[PDB]
């Protein structure tokens, strides 16, 4: 399925090269431009965890995600994928823990030492 295709295939998308943060583009966006830090950047996404499940969904909520890029607002993992994306993109993330919630975990779905993988839409992102 999906995961182990972005596993087997993504491109690594770290600056180390440590393959911690797999990327394939899904839907090609808008133009050439990416958000630049610290810009407000409006997602849509899914989660999921390396046992199937679905742990966070921005669509079952009827409302974006916000935040603010490259200020560590997100997990390691988002602030550089999304970095990547262009307005209108689609992509798949496979997320190590290291780019991810580590050795912690985050409470109540995603467990210790958890590879995750997301979809996500870049809806918008603009300057403050």
């Amino acid at each position: 399925g999906a995961p182990a295709t972005v596993t087997e295939q993504g491109e690594d998308i770290t600056s180390k090269k440590d393959r911690g943060v797999l990327k394939i583009v899904k839907r090609v966006g808008n133009g050439e431009e990416t958000p630049m830090i610290g810009d407000k950047v409006y997602v849509h996404y899914k989660g999921k965890l390396s046992n199937g499940k679905k742990f966070d969904s921005s669509h079952d909520r009827n409302e974006p995600f916000v935040f603010s890029l490259g200020k560590g607002q997100v997990i390691k993992a988002w602030d550089i994928g999304v970095a990547t994306m262009k307005k209108g993109e689609i992509c798949h993330l496979l997320c190590k823990p290291e780019y991810a919630y580590g050795s912690a975990g985050s409470l109540p779905k995603i467990p210790s030492n958890a590879t995750l993988f997301f979809e996500i839409e870049l809806l918008d992102f603009k300057g403050e």
